[PDB]
């Protein structure tokens, strides 16, 4: 999948070639085409159809510097550089800051070109909360731009075409590049939004045999209880025991004036809401991992963390997937690939979580190792039968 990174600067370079070109036998100040495009969508065809139709102090400061720090605008208003500089920066800055500055005499009105716009501002943040100003329309009325989704980030991609797939911006935010969400790789584009629109989950559950109560920290859904009276061990998510789950017969993963919608909704949140907690609880886990590294030998060990939290992101994507899904041949086996990744999943959230230095040193490479390429090969039959299932169109 073809695609670029570019910077607001070459963006802005790009946009003022694209106006340039434009600029004849039109002839007009380079500002006022960009308005002029900006305001067509940058659809150029639209504008050209339309185009052949028809349509010695400084009196701010008041020091006297002698002639140099003094450029103007066209209507003989001279005013003084740091002055300028002011003026431009204050007015950038809300509220009211359209795609245009006015000369600041305001008796005029009469703009300030881009270029001296750029020349004229000194730090260097201002000077970006304007190339992205004046940017915005060019880049969004395009297909093949968008903006970084990263709130403090000003970059953005440029693809060969639209295809909804994941793009790393150095920012260092990954997002698909036609919803701009983060990586959603089982789901389509149209459900997650729809899923996020309705998106509680009971930190603290009750152990099933002893009624006892645990809070969960972690992040792996094998639980066993604290007591001497019962030690024995469950899901989290159903409640029910570990460990006849991943083994064909119980599946904790699948389910059965109606009422029944707002019922089983219950079940694919409740589900993809705590493979997040899941999720936030493994994130912890990095930190940890650079003690107990004690070099190539000893990292396979960030690998099991990314892996086992990237499973956690495909778990909840899945059940994202799945409770738009209609039932029919492939759910069935889909609704297995799931099982057996999540149970790979919550096999190796549980020993990095719990198993490990309760094991010996010697052994732990060996295990661990296994435990996520299981894990990983899992997750990929997952997504690789219903990317095959896509073009089908089985669902
Ligand atoms: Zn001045
Ligand atoms: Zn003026
Ligand atoms: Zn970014
Ligand atoms: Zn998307
Ligand atoms: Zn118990
Ligand atoms: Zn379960």
């Amino acid at each position: 999948y073809r695609y670029e990174v570019l910077t607001a600067e070459q963006i802005l370079q790009h946009m003022v070639e694209c106006i340039r070109e434009v600029n004849e036998v039109i002839q007009n100040p380079a500002t006022i085409t960009r308005i002029l495009l900006s305001h067509f969508n940058w659809d150029k065809e639209k504008l050209m159809e339309r185009y052949f139709d028809g349509n010695m102090p400084c009196q701010i400061c008041y020091l006297n510097y002698p002639n140099s720090y003094f450029t103007g605008l066209e209507c003989g208003h001279k005013f003084c550089m740091q002055c300028w500089s002011e003026y431009l920066t204050t007015k950038i800055m809300e509220e009211g800051m359209g795609q245009t500055i006015s000369c600041p005499a305001h008796g005029c009105d009469i703009l300030v070109d881009d270029n001296t716009v750029m020349r004229l501002i000194t730090d260097s943040k201002v000077k970006l909360k304007y190339q992205h100003l004046i940017t915005n329309s060019f880049v969004e009325c395009n297909r093949l731009l968008k903006w970084c989704p990263a709130p403090d980030c000003h970059h953005v991609v440029k693809v060969q075409y639209p295809d909804a797939k994941p793009v790393r911006c150095k920012c260092g935010r990954q997002f698909c590049f036609n919803c701009g969400e983060n990586w959603h790789d089982p789901v389509k584009c149209k459900w997650l939004k729809k899923w996020i629109k309705k998106c509680i989950a009971a930190n603290t559950k009750e152990c099933p045999k002893c009624h006892v109560t645990i809070e969960k920290d972690g992040g792996c859904n094998h639980m066993v209880c604290r007591n001497q009276n019962c030690k024995a061990e469950f899901c989290w998510v159903c409640l029910g025991p570990w460990e006849p789950h991943g083994s064909a017969w119980y599946n904790c993963n699948r389910y059965n004036r109606s009422r029944a919608a707002l019922q089983r909704y219950l079940f694919y949140c409740n589900r993809y809401m705590n493979h997040m907690q899941s999720l936030r609880f493994e994130h912890k886990l990095y930190a940890q991992v650079k003690q107990k590294m004690e070099w190539i030998e000893v990292q396979f060990l960030k690998k099991a963390v990314d892996v086992l939290c990237q499973c956690r992101a495909t778990l909840m994507y899945t059940y994202v997937f799945a409770f738009y899904l209609k039932k029919n041949n492939q759910s069935i086996i889909f609704e297995n690939n799931q099982a057996d990744l999540e149970n790979a999943t919550e096999v190796l959230s549980g020993y990095l979580e719990r198993d490990i230095s309760q094991d010996s040193l010697q052994d732990i490479k060996q295990k661990v190792q296994d435990k996520y390429r299981y894990c990983e090969s899992r997750r990929r039959v997952l997504l690789q039968h219903v990317h095959e299932g896509y073009e089908k169109d089985l669902w």
